[PDB]
DNA sequence: GATCTGGCCTGTCTTACACAGTGCTACAGACTGGAACAAAAACCCTGCAG
């Protein structure tokens, strides 16, 4: 499987789709492959209706916040 | 010692006061796939405009 094996094999099996990937990202996008990577893992888990990743993931990419405002924790306390 | 009466009893009537909050659970409410749609947003592109 793809998930077990090192970096080398991975890339090594999947450069076509890297290659592919980055040629349609200079096409489309303009010199942006992440954000093209980062729309297909989007489309990927919002497809099979795992919500809670893509979630997760948009709170990691820029998220909103690690730790709270003391005011909502104020609020959440009473 | 009757008489009448101020006042006291009792019965009834009216407005007030604690009865949250806690686990279970079902339901409706939200999310998607192809087709196809219309309706606007904003540049570009042209005209009819002086
Ligand atoms: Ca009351």
């Amino acid at each position: 499987h793809l998930l077990s094996l090192t970096r080398r094999a991975q890339k090594h099996r999947l450069r076509d789709l890297k290659n592919q990937v980055k040629t349609f990202a200079e096409k489309e996008e303009g010199g942006d492959v992440k954000s093209v990577c980062l729309t297909l893992f989007l489309l990927a888990l919002r497809a099979g209706n795992e919500h809670r990743q893509a979630d997760e993931l948009e709170a990691m990419m820029q998220g909103r916040g690690f730790g709270l405002h003391p005011a909502v924790c104020l609020a959440i306390r009473v």
